[PDB]
C-alpha cells in the first residue's frame, strides 16, 4: 500500500527557464484534508507549458509543470467526496470551488481560486506537496501533471467515465475543451457565419472543430505554417491562409474574402500582433473576436478604439470558457457518446521519459499534441 | 412655395477649427432624387459637435455640424416614399439604408452609408446642397442641423409622431438614444447588478437612465466634475466619486467598492485612459465594458491583454446599438406614453443665433444639453 505514505516516484522537474526537464525522483507527501493524490496514466504537451520553460508566462520556479492530463486516484484525504480511489479523473487547471461569486455567476468560469493570476505554485494552502534533491518543488496552476503521481485540491479535479481511454481524453482537461468551448460558448458561433481561425496547432484546430458543430459555413485557417493546412482542412476548415503569401497584411485579405469582415475570429497563437489583426478582421460593426492565445509577460499592445466604437466585440477566455468541474465530465461523456473526435489532434504518443523529445517536437512545428504515457 | 428653389437662410458655419461658429448666410440647394429637406425647429449642442471645432473629430472644413436635432420637412426629392411635406422629422447621423449587410443583421445598426468611418462631409452623391459666399461648405455626418434648413438623405431621417415636442425630442437624435440603448441594448444590464459609468454629461447621464431602466442594484457615477453628482443620483446613481479624491487609480477603487469588480462599465467621456480604466474596473471573469466616448483622432491606447483573457467582454457602439430609422419613431412613441424622460437632460434654452454661448456653457462645464430654438 502506499496511502499515508510518501511516495517515490519519478517526474519531470523544470529547475530554471530555458533548459530541458530533468527526469528524476521525487518524494510526494500524502493527501492533507479536501486533497486528492493521483497517479497519472497520460499528459500531453500544450504550448501553455512550453510558455513556461520560454518565460513567456511566468510561475514560479523550480517546478513540477504539466496541466492537460488523466490519471487514477491513488488516495483522498480526510472530507474529500467527489473521487474515489481507483477513479479516473482529469485535473482541472481552472478550478471550480462553486462558492465564490465567479462559480456562482451563470457565465464565469475563472475560479477566484485559481493559480494564473498571481501564480503562486503552491496547493491551495500555501505548501508543496513536492520533494526533489532535498528541495521544495512548486506545483503549477494546481495541477502539476509532469509526474507519475501529483496531489491536487478537490475543486481542482473532476471525476470521469471508468471506461475512458485517458491516452485520449487527456485533451479534454486543456486543449480540446479551450478550443472548442471557445467557439461554442465563448463567442457563440452561429449557423452558416463566416470564421478566421489565427494559429492551426491543437487548440486552433478545436476551434475549428467547434465553429463546424456551430454549423459555420466558411472557416478560414491562417497559419505562417503551410505544413497545418492538410489537418485543418479535415477537421473543418474551408479556405486555409499564409500571412506570408501576401503582400496586404492578412486583416485587409480577410475582409476582401469575406466581402467586409468576418462574423467571429480567434486569436489562437499568444502574439499581441495576430490579437489586434484578428480583432481588425471581424465586421465593425457586429464582428465578435476571441482571444485564445496566452499573450507574453507584461507586454501591452496597442490598438485604435475605434474597432470597437463602430460595434466589434472583443472578449478572452480561459479553458473555452467551460466550468470545469461541472463541464469535464460531461465533455468526457460526450466523447464517449462520439459527439466529437480526439484522434485529429494526436500526432505523436511517446513514453513520459521522452518528455523533452516530445518538446522538441512542438518546438519544431512537428507536432500537434503528443501524449505521454507513464 | 420654396419646392424646387434654392432657399437662402441662415446657418453657422465653422469655417476653422477652434474658432466660434459664424452665423451667416448659405444658400440650401433644394433636394435632388430621394432627399429630403428640413425646416429645422430645434437641435441639441453635443460634445461630439465640439469634437470638430477641437479636432478631436477630423471631418472636412468648412462645415455645418449639428447633428441631434428635430424639424419639418419643406419639400421632398423625387422618389422619396418615407416622409411627407409637413411631417415631423428626426435626422438620422446613423443611416439605415436598410440593403447593406448590416442593416440586415439583426445585431448591426452601424449601416455601410454612414460618414463616421471615413468622412467626405457630403450628401450620398458626394456633392454638397450648403453654399455660402460661394463657397460650398461640408455637411456632418450627413445631418448638418447647425442650419435653418438642411439636405439629408431619405436614409437618414425617419418620420416621428406629429404630436412630438421637437424641443424635448431632438435629444432622441443622439444623447438619449445613445446612452440609454449603450446600457439596454449593447452592455444588456440585468436586473440586481452593479454598473459603473465614466463621464456624467448628458450621454452618461442617459446611460444611467437606462441601466435603472434595466433593474442595476447599483449604479456608480464616477466624473472629475462633482457638480455633476447632484443630477446623477436624480436620475438613478447611487453613488458618485471623484478619482481626484482618492490616492489610488479609481480602477482599484471601483473594484474594492464593487467586492472584485462590477458587472458593467461604461466610459462616457473619450479618453483613452478612462477607456482602459472602465474595462479594469469590471469583473475580470464575466465582466463587461462599452466604450460610447470618441476618442481622440488617430490616436491609440494601449493596454494588457491579459484583462480579456480571463473573460471580459470589451466593445463599442454608435448611437446606443440602435438600428436608427427602425428606432427613433419608437422611440418618441415610448417619450409620449411617459415611459423615460428628457426633461433631466436639458439644462439651457438658447435662440440658434446664441449658438456660441451655448459651447461656452458645454465647454465651461456648466451644463448638460443646451437646446436651440430657431
Ligand atoms: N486560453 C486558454 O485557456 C488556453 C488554453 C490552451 C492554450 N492556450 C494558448 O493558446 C495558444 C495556442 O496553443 P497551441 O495550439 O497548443 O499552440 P501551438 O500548437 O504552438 O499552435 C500555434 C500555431 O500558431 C502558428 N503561428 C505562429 N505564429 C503565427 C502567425 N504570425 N500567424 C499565424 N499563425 C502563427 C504556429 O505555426 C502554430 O501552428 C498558446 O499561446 C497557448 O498558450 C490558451
Ligand atoms: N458613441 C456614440 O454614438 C456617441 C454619441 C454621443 C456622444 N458620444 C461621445 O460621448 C462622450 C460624452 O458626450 P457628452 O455626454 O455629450 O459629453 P459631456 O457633456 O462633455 O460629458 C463628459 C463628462 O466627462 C467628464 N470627464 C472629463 N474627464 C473626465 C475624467 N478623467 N474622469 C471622469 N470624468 C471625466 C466631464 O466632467 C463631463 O461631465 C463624448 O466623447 C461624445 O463625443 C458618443
Ligand atoms: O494552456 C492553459 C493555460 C492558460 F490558458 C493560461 F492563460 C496560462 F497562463 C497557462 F499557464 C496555461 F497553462
Ligand atoms: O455624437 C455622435 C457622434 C459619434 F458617436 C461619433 F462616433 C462621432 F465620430 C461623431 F462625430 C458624432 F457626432
Ligand atoms: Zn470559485
Ligand atoms: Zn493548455
Ligand atoms: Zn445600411
Ligand atoms: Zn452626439
Amino acid at each position: 500500500s502506499t496511502a499515508g505514505k510518501v511516495i517515490k516516484c519519478k517526474a519531470a522537474v523544470l529547475w530554471e527557464e530555458k533548459k530541458p526537464f530533468s527526469i528524476e525522483e521525487v518524494e510526494v507527501a500524502p493527501p492533507k484534508a479536501h486533497e486528492v493524490r493521483i497517479k497519472m496514466v497520460a499528459t500531453g504537451i500544450c504550448r501553455s507549458d512550453d510558455h513556461v520553460v520560454s518565460g513567456t508566462f511566468v510561475t514560479p520556479l523550480p517546478v513540477i509543470a504539466g496541466h492537460e492530463a488523466a490519471g487514477i486516484v491513488e488516495s483522498i484525504g480526510e472530507g474529500v467526496t467527489t473521487v474515489r480511489p481507483g477513479d479516473k479523473v482529469i485535473p482541472l487547471f481552472t478550478p471550480q470551488c462553486g462558492k465564490c461569486r465567479v462559480c456562482k455567476h451563470p457565465e464565469g468560469n475563472f475560479c477566484l481560486k485559481n493559480d494564473l493570476s498571481m501564480p503562486r505554485g503552491t496547493m491551495q494552502d500555501g505548501t508543496s506537496r513536492f520533494t526533489c534533491r532535498g528541495k521544495p518543488i512548486h506545483h503549477f496552476l494546481g495541477t502539476s501533471t509532469f509526474s507519475q503521481y501529483t496531489v491536487v485540491d478537490e475543486i481542482s479535479v473532476a471525476k470521469i467515465d471508468a471506461a475512458s481511454p485517458l491516452e485520449k481524453v487527456c485533451l479534454i482537461g486543456c486543449g480540446f475543451s479551450t478550443g472548442y468551448g471557445s467557439a461554442v460558448k465563448v463567442a457563440k458561433v452561429t449557423q452558416g457565419s463566416t470564421c478566421a481561425v489565427f494559429g492551426l496547432g491543437g487548440v486552433g484546430l478545436s476551434v475549428i472543430m467547434g465553429c463546424k458543430a456551430a454549423g459555420a459555413a466558411r472557416i478560414i485557417g491562417v497559419d505562417i505554417n503551410k505544413d497545418k493546412f492538410a489537418k485543418a482542412k479535415e477537421v473543418g476548415a474551408t479556405e486555409c491562409v499564409n500571412p506570408q503569401d501576401y503582400k496586404k497584411p492578412i486583416q485587409e485579405v480577410l475582409t476582401e474574402m469575406s466581402n467586409g469582415g468576418v462574423d467571429f475570429s480567434f486569436e489562437v497563437i499568444g502574439r499581441l500582433d495576430t490579437m489586434v489583426t484578428a480583432l481588425s478582421c471581424c465586421q465593425e460593426a457586429y464582428g465578435v473576436s476571441v482571444i485564445v492565445g496566452v499573450p507574453p509577460d507584461s507586454q501591452n499592445l496597442s490598438m485604435n478604439p475605434m474597432l470597437l466604437l463602430s460595434g466589434r466585440t472583443w472578449k478572452g477566455a480561459i479553458f473555452g470558457g467551460f466550468k470545469s468541474k461541472d463541464s469535464v465530465p460531461k465533455l468526457v461523456a460526450d466523447f464517449m457518446a462520439k459527439k466529437f473526435a480526439l484522434d485529429p489532434l494526436i500526432t505523436h504518443v511517446l513514453p513520459f521519459e521522452k518528455i523533452n523529445e516530445g518538446f522538441d517536437l512542438l518546438r519544431s512545428g512537428e507536432s500537434i499534441r503528443t501524449i505521454l504515457t507513464f
